[PDB]
């Protein structure tokens, strides 16, 4: 990915579940760059397990940004759980500490956009996203 999206991400909403304060910090220095503009960006805490409370009442956004502190077993548990609350449209991303392939495997064969390890630049979130909508 070498694409600088001089054009912007399209208009888009997304709703990051941060776990980690440096993520929360990541994600709020990508939403506040000029080509992420038009995407409006909402950055909550409680990781993916509040994702999976905040999804059973309200309709979930363009993009789901998702990360947990409690491991992989525990991360795809709750991936099945947010799954059922997740409408059509809708794209997740997981933000994890571990560089891992069985994780990253499994991850993309339950429909993961993308995962995103840690530590990142706010450059490597913006061309994550762009990506998704090229």
């Amino acid at each position: 990915h070498e694409n600088l999206y001089f054009q912007g991400i399209p208009r888009i909403t997304i709703h990051a579940f941060c776990a980690r304060p440096e993520t929360a910090a990541l994600i709020e220095k990508a939403a506040a760059d000029r080509r992420m503009s038009r995407a409006a960006t909402i950055v909550r805490d409680g990781g993916l397990e509040a994702a999976v409370d905040y999804y059973q009442n309200q309709p979930t956004p363009s993009l789901v940004m998702v990360e947990t502190l409690d491991g992989a077993q525990r991360l795809l548990h709750l991936l099945d759980s947010l799954a059922q609350v997740c409408d059509p449209g809708t794209k997740v991303v997981v933000v994890g500490q571990t560089n891992d392939i069985a994780l990253y495997r499994e991850l993309m064969r339950r429909g993961v956009s993308e995962y995103l390890t840690q530590p990142l630049g706010p450059l490597q979130v913006i061309r994550a996203v762009g990506a998704l909508y090229a």
